[PDB]
C-alpha cells in the first residue's frame, strides 16, 4: 500500500517531533482531573503505532482520522497557552501540513 507508506513516514517524523512529548502515550485519567469526563475517545501515538504495526488500519483516512482526534482531544481539553496546548498546535500544523504535501 502507498498509502500506509506515507502513514509509516508521518507517524515517524510526529514521533521524533520536539513537541511530541505530551502524545507519546495515553493519557491517564486517574492523574488528570476530569479528563475521563470530558474526552470521550482518547488517542495518542503509541496508540497509533500499535494499530499500524498489526494491521489495522485499512486506509490512510482511519490513520487521518486518529491523528486530528489527537488534536481535536488536545483542543478540547488544553488551553491554548497551557504547554501542552502548544506542544499540540505545533503538532497540529506538522501534520496538516505534512499530509497535504502528500495528498
Ligand atoms: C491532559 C492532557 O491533555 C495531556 C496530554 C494529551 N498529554 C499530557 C502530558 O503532559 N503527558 C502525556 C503522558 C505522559 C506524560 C509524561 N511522560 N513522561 C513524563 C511525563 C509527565 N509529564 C507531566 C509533567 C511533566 C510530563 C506527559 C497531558 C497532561
Ligand atoms: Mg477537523
Amino acid at each position: 500500500h502507498s498509502d500506509l507508506t506515507f502513514c509509516e513516514i508521518i507517524l515517524m517524523e510526529m514521533e521524533s517531533h520536539d513537541a511530541a512529548w505530551p502524545f507519546l502515550e495515553p493519557v491517564n485519567p486517574r492523574l488528570v482531573s476530569g479528563y475521563r469526563r470530558i474526552i470521550k475517545n482518547p488517542m495518542d501515538f503509541s496508540t497509533m503505532r500499535h494499530r499500524l504495526s498489526r494491521g489495522g488500519y485499512t486506509s490512510s483516512e482511519e490513520f487521518a482520522a486518529d491523528a486530528l482526534l489527537v488534536f481535536d482531544n488536545c483542543q478540547t481539553f488544553n488551553e491554548d497557552d497551557s504547554e501542552v496546548g502548544k506542544a499540540g498546535h505545533i503538532m497540529r500544523r506538522f501534520f496538516e501540513s505534512r499530509w497535504e504535501e502528500f495528498y
